[PDB]
């Protein structure tokens, strides 16, 4: 109910209405829309009776929503102890190996990255991102040079399952900020912006994958929408709990790696990103690497189950809005990217 996953398990499982009944009206129609003190997350707030020392404290509690197995734990049949010392050591080694890895997407992010102008960002301020019938005010978003074209269809659905974050989780960064006692507005604002969206991870991911189409359950502590479905090469909209708005795309050009990008509309920045799955010892890990302005942020997850224990939702896209109705819009080097500016779920009107 409430647009969330069907189920009443109070101990765990995919996010459902019973899990968030306690947060007054913050959760509705599958969306998480909380109200943080006008000033910033450093200032306190109150949700359905419970007062929170700060907005960060609310986010910390929201991080615990939706990623647990049926009995309230985080482990699964493929890895019963994701937070154990064994997994930690493998993760530390992968982290160190990540700095020397020269196989990253976009030619290790050296490909020329597009950026929206000051005017373009200004035009979009206040735009109704939920209206599928509107063209983005700044015209077609630039596709990032070096993005592979779509067409490949994964054969083994390797992303399908439940993944638990073992490095780069946002809660760890929030706990650091909280320990910093007295935070100022500027300070809180920077923490939110620096760890926003894919710069850090939620505590889990549940993925339903069928070839080049996936449904992904992500942390509502970070993303306003609990569940999203997208298709390789097609746009989708990510409203953020921070108030930010992203229009991005995932391409699945290979069997074990996704390559994509997300336009953060309020800053005009194009974050480029990849997710790859690979084995280490008896486990399967996923490394997420997000880059902007020369800075690469890594998130690591360990696969705890082949079952996401969450259902897919209908397919959609936001190619019309994002490309402002322009078929085969270009990359920033003037090369046409083969995606038509029509939403896969047309004529649905709202997103």
């Amino acid at each position: 109910e409430k647009g969330f996953e069907a189920g009443d398990n109070k101990l765990g499982g995919a996010l459902n209405a019973k899990h968030v009944e306690k947060y007054g009206d913050n959760f509705k129609n599958g969306m998480h829309k909380p109200e943080f003190h006008e000033d910033g997350l450093h200032k306190p707030m109150e949700v359905g009776g419970k007062k929170f020392e700060s907005g960060f404290h609310y986010l910390l509690e929201c991080h615990e929503l939706g990623g647990k197995n049926a009995s309230g734990g985080y482990g699964g049949p493929l890895c019963e102890d994701p937070y154990g010392s064994e997994v930690q050591a493998m993760t530390e080694k992968l982290l160190k190996e990540a700095d020397s890895d020269r196989t990253l997407c976009f030619n290790n992010f050296q490909d020329p990255c597009p950026q929206l102008t000051k005017e373009q960002v200004a035009m979009c301020k206040g735009f109704d991102y939920g209206d599928k019938t509107l063209k983005l005010p700044c015209g077609p978003l630039p596709w990032p040079a070096g993005l592979p074209e779509p067409g490949y269809v994964p054969k083994t659905n390797p992303l399908h399952g439940r993944w638990i974050t073992v490095s780069g989780g946002q809660a760890a960064f929030i706990k650091e900020a909280i320990k910093s006692g007295m935070l100022g507005a500027a300070e809180a604002n920077k923490i939110v912006a620096d760890t926003d969206h894919h710069q850090t991870g939620g505590m889990y991911l549940r993925i339903n994958q069928f070839g080049d189409v996936c449904t992904v359950d992500a942390s509502v502590a970070k993303f306003a929408r609990a569940k999203r479905t997208w298709k390789s090469g097609h746009y989708f909209y990510e409203p953020l709990v921070s108030g930010g708005n992203l229009l991005g795309v995932w391409v699945l050009p290979e069997e074990y790696r996704k390559i994509g990008f997300f336009w953060e509309m309020e800053s005009g920045r194009c974050f480029r990103i990849e997710r790859r799955a690979f084995p280490v010892g008896p486990y399967t890990f996923m490394r997420q690497a997000t880059e902007v302005g020369g800075k690469i942020s890594f998130v690591f997850y360990v696969k705890v189950s082949n079952d996401p224990e969450s259902d897919p939702i209908p397919l959609q896209s936001r190619d019309y809005t994002a490309l402002a109705g322009r078929d085969n819009a270009p990359t920033n080097l003037g090369k046409p990217y083969p995606t038509l500016a029509k939403d896969l779920d047309y004529p649905k009107k709202r997103d």
